[PDB]
């Protein structure tokens, strides 16, 4: 019924660094040659969609922000194979083009089609399918998923399975996945390790979920936050610390309980300093440290070479390292076989228009995961 | 005949940084309990020891340098089992202990009864065998290989073939297992990669050499001595670059020439910008850096984090990751069987006494290895 037309619906634009969402009458331009249009179901609110609005993580605006969700493909454009009308889709802010040399190697999924190293906020194309008040809007790394109606390259986009419920798998498209992976496939935690876990919202615990899966003994969370640590503890954390209780830093007092600094330690908040810190905390020989979080736009951090030098590996990764429209898929068909839980992530539900709160909501302090319903 | 009594011998002593070796009388104490006193026969000049001259890695003077060498047991302290008077042996800077967490894990090597994190270049018991005018003097790393005569730990000297030329396998001591160790065992070069090398002195061609053994398809050697090329292309080098023959840097240079980023790069000079080009010109998605210089003591580089979230990986060693004593008398068995070579980094052969020219020689870029004959 609206295959080959513009449609007309609500979008959440972002206009200005530092200002809410704004819930506007966008027009949504039908899909060109290898396009997918889709239907929005449910997108999760996450912590690098407010690095959108807060300078963190910079990409032109105005946009439609939104990269974790999940949808029904309404259209699809001439050449499309992948994916057909009807299908459930999750949107991959990572592309995998299949044919670039990341896509070929095992272990790369930094595809060279993404638009996260020179950001244009743009389809492959370089043109936008959204307008609002006559105005061109660009796109968040090809997926743009706040918003009832989203047009994205046949390469950000993967089927899943029919019956999954939307509302849960959306976090496969971002949180979940980047902390399992993180563990599992990145770090690749093994079986009665330490581990510590700087961050504990819906990143940071997936990475614990990765953990405890992988067969870690011990497995420390790190937060500012106390509020955070029962659902760490309730998802693996055998024990959790709280920087601002102590007296000396935090890396001493982490060597010091793991007798000597941690296997496997995970940046999951987005800081220079604690990137630094949790690399200290790993074993000097041995250890292994994975960068996660977000830090803020064209800042550097300071550190002792040293500590590479003694035996340290420091890594880091998009997505948990996961090649995203071939694990996405199998993701969905683990959780659908109850491989894991998304449930623990999830602490509020709120209806699309809602927006704001949901991100008044992650801001306060108060929430894991708000998925947003449309 | 020397056995449980002080030797007076020669040794080339460092009063104080920044000057030139002075070679005196020193006494060398018979060893204690499980201590090896070693008659040398060989030392190689290996930059480190001319950073303890500059004041690039610092350790208690006034010392007796040297580290990477060969010679023959004198004589052994009580309790000693692993090697007998008479042993032809080679000093390791980094101890095998067996019995610590790092010995006992399978990927560590930076036994923590080393003396390089907290320097106070002592024997283990915390005392000197030497004296020199009346004046204690410190050890370095327990190894102290520029005298006639050195007391070791047990723990710091491996047990090598009675066949082998003393005068070629001292640079399994430090040079060759370093360079080697860094690309076959740390990095774990693979089969058709690309690696990028810099710093082309005695550990940088180790580092080609294995690079080579590993499989590898091409190999860059980087260095601003293009005097240094000739012998890089003979053990492996398919290509040297000199970073000032650019007008722009060399990590744009190297990314270009290998379609998007190497395989595997190494620093292998000393400098906290090589280690961050080094970085940079690994492939984002999936490569691997090994940082193998050793940087100005207590200085910081500055990098952006985005170079690991992408996915590269980063990494440093000490002695190629090889757990020493396990390795040392298996690498010279390996020599001895003819699976490498170590006249290629042998460009000069003097007399102990003539230390100063040999360091004059490294310092000058005319000469790769040095040894020195006792
Ligand atoms: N690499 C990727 O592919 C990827 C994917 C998703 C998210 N991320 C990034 O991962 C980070 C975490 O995302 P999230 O959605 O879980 O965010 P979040 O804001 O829900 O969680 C971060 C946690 O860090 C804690 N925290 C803040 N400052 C701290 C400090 N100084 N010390 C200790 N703890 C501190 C907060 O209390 C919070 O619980 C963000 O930076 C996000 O942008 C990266
Ligand atoms: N990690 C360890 O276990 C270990 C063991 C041995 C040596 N090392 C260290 O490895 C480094 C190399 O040792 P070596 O004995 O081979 O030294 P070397 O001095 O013989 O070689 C260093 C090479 O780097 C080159 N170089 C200098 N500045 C450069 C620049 N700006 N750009 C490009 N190339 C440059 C020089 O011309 C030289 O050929 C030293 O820093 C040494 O202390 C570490
Ligand atoms: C290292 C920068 C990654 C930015 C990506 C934005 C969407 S996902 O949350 C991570
Ligand atoms: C990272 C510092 C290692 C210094 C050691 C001194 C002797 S060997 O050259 C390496
Ligand atoms: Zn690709
Ligand atoms: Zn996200
Ligand atoms: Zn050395
Ligand atoms: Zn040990």
């Amino acid at each position: 019924s609206t295959a080959g037309k513009v449609i007309k619906c609500k979008a959440a634009v972002l206009w200005e660094e530092k200002k809410p969402f704004s819930i506007e009458e966008v027009e949504v331009a039908p899909p060109k040659a290898h396009e997918v249009r889709i239907k929005m179901v449910a997108t999760g609110i996450c912590r690098s969609d407010d690095h959108v609005v807060s300078g963190t993580l910079v990409t032109p605006l105005p946009v439609i922000a939104g990269h974790e969700a999940a949808g029904i493909v309404e259209s699809i454009g001439e050449g499309v194979t992948t994916v057909r009308p009807g299908d459930k889709v999750i949107p991959l802010f990572t592309p995998q083009c299949g044919k670039c040399r990341v896509c070929k190697h095992p272990e790369g999924n930094f595809c060279l089609k993404n638009d996260l190293s020179m950001p244009r906020g743009t389809m492959q194309d370089g043109t936008s399918r959204f307008t609002c008040r006559g105005k061109p809007i660009h796109h968040f790394l090809g997926t743009s998923t706040f918003s009832q109606y989203t047009v994205v390259d046949e390469i950000s986009v993967a089927k899943i399975d029919a019956a999954s419920p939307l509302e849960k798998v959306c976090l496969i498209g971002c949180g979940f996945s980047t902390g399992y992976g993180s563990a599992v496939k990145v770090a690749k935690v093994t079986q009665g390790s330490t581990c510590a876990v700087f961050g504990l919202g819906g990143v940071g615990l997936s990475v614990i979920m990765g953990c405890k899966a992988a067969g870690a003994a011990r497995i420390i969370g790190v937060d500012i936050n106390k509020d955070k640590f029962a659902k760490a503890k309730e998802v693996g954390a055998t024990e959790c610390v709280n920087p601002q209780d102590y007296k000396k830093p935090i890396q001493e007092v982490l060597t010091e309980m793991s007798n000597g600094g941690v296997d496997f330690s995970f940046e999951v908040i987005g800081r220079l300093d604690t990137m630094v810190t949790a690399l200290s905390c790993c074993q000097e020989a041995y250890g292994v440290s994975v960068i996660v979080g977000v830090p803020p736009d064209s800042q550097n951090l300071s550190m002792n070479p040293m500590l590479l030098l003694s035996g340290r590996t420091w890594k880091g990764a998009i997505f948990g390292g996961f090649k995203s429209k071939d694990s996405v898929p199998k993701l969905v068909a683990d959780f659908m076989a109850k491989k894991f839980a998304l449930d623990p992530l999830i602490t509020h539900v709120l209806p699309f228009e809602k927006i704001n709160e949901g991100f008044d909501l992650l801001r306060s302090g108060e929430s894991i995961r708000t998925i947003l319903t449309f």
